[PDB]
């Protein structure tokens, strides 16, 4: 049983990594590109980009531990722990060459440590729409003159007593629609069918919990990254962010400038947080061209 | 019926003010002091302080519009709108003499405009444990290096689509225990029995909604107060804040200095947001002494 439909020419498969059964969707030929999703979503956010990339690359899109059809991590949900699973998965398919990495939202949190610790393994890097966990996150405001802020959910999701699971259970589809649309410019791309699919996936009890455990580990991830960031990133890097409602704007590139020597950035007007779906055509073009250099 | 037990020698009654039936508890004799509660609670938070004050004052403790046993406001939930109800209620009992005011949490939001617009009616003022709505509220962080921030709930409660009521309805007792304890230093005073009492009151559907409408009106109150604050407060004022987990600390006094000519402030160590219950002895003493000047 597949939670989401597989594109023609791709296969849905699993690999055991350190005792954890990881789900992924894979297709194409050539050097490896790994695409890593974020919160509220699964591998499927990449389903429009995948067949285009597959003309030039071997493409793998895993479900993050605990999410989609992947088993929860057996170590923990901090960025360093999760990055081990993703790094070892990629290396199963690209043992002798460096691979490319594209990540969105918490996919960034879950890959940054393996990028900085294994720089020779990473040919090119694309990061979109999330802060790397560092002290900058403590400056985002709780409330705005226009209403709810961008990241008040950091506290909601990190709270103890299973606050988020307890309040959201039974209302998973309702909450996810609110959350997605509050962070979107182009809400029309999120059809009832698409929202149904994403909601059913993250509503699995272990997935609903896994979702928030990433946030419960965020402060630990920040502390981890304070040490890791002493080593700058050397590989060619591109950042993308949305310039419309829900987007990170200039923050993405400005933060990345502190981490990478060789970085170019784009802000996409008329697009919010969910770039692969809200602004598929220009986002896909920018990623494809950057990786094809 | 009575949601909370009246202290001996006090009466529970109602007064219609501009078409809205307000509930209050009243006792004692002498000059009038009005005690105004905050979010998650009702007049009952004052029930330990009330007998002591009643030896020297006529004491009234109303339920805020829509909360406890008071009807929702008919105008709106902004600070200026709600303050009219409270000012008129007080002046019914003290038409020819100024009265004293003690306010906690959103009790501050709902009284500040009537204090500034009717300064001669207010003899002495005590404010505790919340910001006066102004530009400073936009500087509070969404997330902290320790975990959930003090006021991330501002965004949760203000969110469109009735997000908060939809998630919290039917889980009111769970939510309130988490909210209260997470804002406390001395959590032990919040017995299951006491939490049962508070939760039953705010679980009334009109009360759960009313609670959040105060936050949906917060930006309006900020705009209102930008004009009002052009006139400084002239009457003797005292601020209190908790110095422990969940408390406002030095912020309370520092903000009040911008608003008042004559102000003294105290931070109570080992006490969080819920001063009358967490630290009844020192808080009650500070209030009684200040008013008895
Ligand atoms: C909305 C910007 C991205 C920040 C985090 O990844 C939120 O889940």
């Amino acid at each position: 049983a597949e939670e989401f439909p597989v594109p023609n020419g791709f296969e849905s498969a699993y690999r055991e990594v350190d005792g954890v059964k990881l789900h992924y969707v894979k297709g194409g030929q050539g050097p490896l590109v790994m695409l890593v999703h974020g919160f509220g979503q699964t591998w499927y956010e990449w389903h429009q980009l995948m067949p285009e990339l597959a003309k030039r690359f071997t493409v793998i899109a895993p479900d993050l531990p605990g999410l989609g059809q992947s088993e929860p991590p057996k170590t923990g949900y901090s960025g360093e722990q999760v990055a081990v699973y993703l790094h070892k998965l990629a290396r199963q398919f690209s043992p002798d060459r460096p691979f490319d990495l594209v990540a969105h939202d918490i996919g960034i949190w879950n890959t940054y440590p393996m990028v900085v610790k294994n720089q020779a393994d990473i040919a090119r890097l694309v990061y979109m729409e999330a802060p790397i966990p560092d002290a900058r996150i403590y400056r985002f405001p709780a409330f705005t003159a226009q209403g709810e802020s961008l990241v008040w959910h950091f506290s909601f999701f990190a709270a103890d007593d299973r606050l988020a699971e307890t309040l959201i259970a039974g209302k998973e589809r309702f909450f996810l629609e609110h959350f997605i649309k509050s962070h979107a410019s182009n809400t029309e791309v999120f059809s009832e069918r698409l929202l149904d699919l994403y909601a059913r996936s993250y509503a699995k009890p272990h997935s609903l919990n896994a979702s928030f455990e990433y946030y419960r580990a965020l402060n630990e991830s920040v502390r981890q990254n304070a040490e890791l960031a002493k080593t700058r990133l050397q590989m060619p890097t591109m950042t993308l962010a949305g310039g419309g409602h829900g987007g990170m704007g200039t923050f993405q590139l400005e933060q990345m400038k502190a981490y990478a020597e060789d970085v170019e950035g784009h802000v996409l007007p008329g697009c919010g947080h969910w770039l692969p779906e809200e602004c598929a055509a220009p986002m896909n073009r920018l990623v494809i061209d950057f990786l094809s250099r």
